């Protein structure tokens, strides 16, 4: 898929893309509901983190999968965005739960329709 990390209209491009198409992206992509449950999780993300995508779909990202993100610096930003109904933030972070610590750039953006939220990830 021909989409760049951080693209201004990424929510339109990805809107309603199915799991197979998401697996074509150059960067990790996770779709979360407003509670942080995982709705979609692509192959590039699994390559970065070791998680098996179909296994983490339905789990809570903050509670279960990624406790290192349960902090004001990641989850706090996410929940503020869910509560506001608007989110577009980009920041670096280190992923380190049961994995070699890995520095990444994270872009969280509210999905176009409904109430879903993207978490995009690339190595830095
Ligand atoms: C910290 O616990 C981060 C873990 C993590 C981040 C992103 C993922 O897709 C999976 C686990």
């Amino acid at each position: 898929e021909h989409v760049a990390f951080g693209s201004e209209d990424i929510e339109n491009t990805l809107a309603k893309m199915d799991d197979g198409q998401l697996d074509g992206l150059a960067f990790g992509a996770i779709q979360l509901d407003g509670d942080g449950n995982i709705l979609q999780y692509n192959a590039a993300e699994g390559d970065i983190t070791g998680r098996d995508p179909k296994q983490v779909i339905g789990k809570n990202f903050f509670k279960d999968v990624a406790p290192c993100t349960d902090s004001p610096e990641f989850y706090g930003k996410f929940k503020e965005g869910v509560a506001s109904g608007n989110l577009n933030t980009m920041f670096e972070y280190t992923f380190d739960y049961q994995m070699t610590p890995t520095k990444v750039k994270v872009h969280m953006k509210k999905a176009l329709s409904g109430d879903s939220y993207w978490v995009f990830v690339k190595r830095v």
